[PDB]
């Protein structure tokens, strides 16, 4: 469960909820195609955060992160 915000150069913004990291990346890729200026990710997992950040840093998009989840990786 991840929350997503996006705002356009048109001064218009939208809110989305993603059930998993595979839904969240689909909201982001659907936003960056439009020329979205700002993106927010909240409750995001560390791989989704790196995946979103790798896109946002290459586009120069003003992303913000309010996710990151600690522990619970374990060993095997």
């Amino acid at each position: 469960g991840t929350e997503i915000e996006l705002e356009s150069k048109n001064g218009q913004r939208e809110h989305y909820t993603a059930t998993s990291e595979d839904e969240a990346r689909k909201i982001i890729e659907k936003a960056v195609r439009r020329g979205i200026k700002r993106i927010e990710l909240r409750g995001a997992s560390e791989q989704l955060i790196r995946d979103m950040q790798e896109i946002a840093k290459q586009i120069g998009l003003q992303y913000r992160t309010d996710g990151s989840l600690e522990h619970h990786h374990h060993h095997h």
